[PDB]
């Protein structure tokens, strides 16, 4: 059940929402990790911004994440909304972000729990718009809205820009562009509409980071469009070929895949679904 947390409990677990328990800030506002009174480990964020962005993204994710639950999406646990106040809490996430891994400090991934990662993510996305209906648009997906968890499974975060649409619909219009740079669809740009194909386009970079270890600024989906007509076996994480030269074929499939989802043409991207079918049809 989502449970509605006293202020006073996330006040003195943080205590007094000390710098020491801060583990991450910046336009949303802060993100804290916690002991609960009664024990369960969290992590606690405080938003910001509550008289326009603070609450509207606070509402957006209890509409979304605080209403269903799954294997490969982050645990909303609880909420307070007291005053102007605006916090959620989820279940903490032992590995942090798959952002914080790949391009900071640390822990290895590799092919394998990659591999994990990116079906895991992409189950968790796929739920969202195939098994949700309403469907959901999570519209900011990236590598640092993948948390890992104890076991290295890929649990889908940060809703506080996602929408609901009806699955009598193929887009949804909405009044801002979402997203964060390196990870916008390039139809986003051109038209105030959303979609779960718009997802699949983020996906794709986030595949690409796992594929790359680089990050998508670095464009890198222009990088890699480019160098897919020069060397292939130039583009991948150079940890990956060193594990086993005979990974290059899965990986190259990999590629593929993410490639389709990269498409300039929201028409021509696969559903979350084709895409989980694809990594079936690479392992068998």
């Amino acid at each position: 059940p989502l449970r509605k947390l006293a202020f006073a409990d996330l006040l003195q677990a943080t205590n007094g929402f000390h710098n020491d328990s801060l583990i991450g800030s910046g336009g949303f506002g802060d993100v804290y990790k916690a002991i609960l009174k009664d024990g369960s480990a969290v992590a606690i964020k405080k938003l910001i911004h509550v008289s326009g962005q603070g609450d509207r993204e606070f509402m957006a994710e209890m509409e979304t994440i605080g209403k269903i639950k799954h294997r490969n999406l982050v645990p909303l646990l609880g909420y307070c909304k007291v005053g102007d106040e605006r916090l959620l809490v989820y279940e903490f996430m032992k590995y942090g972000s798959l952002e914080d891994v790949l391009h900071d400090p640390g822990v290895k991934l590799n092919w394998s729990t990659r591999r994990k990662i990116a079906i895991g993510s992409a189950r968790g996305l796929a739920f969202l718009h195939h098994n949700c209906s309403p469907h959901i648009i999570h519209r900011d997906m990236k590598s640092s809205n993948v948390l890992l968890d104890e076991n290295l499974e890929a649990r889908v975060s940060d809703f506080g820009m996602a929408r609901l649409m009806s699955a009598m619909d193929t887009h949804l219009s909405v009044s801002t562009l979402a997203g964060t740079p390196g990870y916008v669809p390039p139809e986003y740009y051109q038209s105030f509409r959303c979609s779960t194909k718009g997802d699949v386009y983020s996906y794709g970079v986030v595949l690409l980071e796992l594929l790359t270890g680089k990050r998508p600024t670095d464009n890198l989906v222009g990088w890699v469009k480019q160098h897919a007509k020069l060397r292939i076996s130039d583009v991948f994480d150079p940890e990956l070929m060193k594990e086993d030269p005979a990974l290059e074929i899965e990986l190259l499939q990999h590629l593929k895949v993410a490639v389709a989802c990269l498409d300039d043409r929201a028409w021509r991207r696969p559903t979350m679904v084709q895409v989980m079918a694809m990594f079936k049809e690479i392992q068998a």
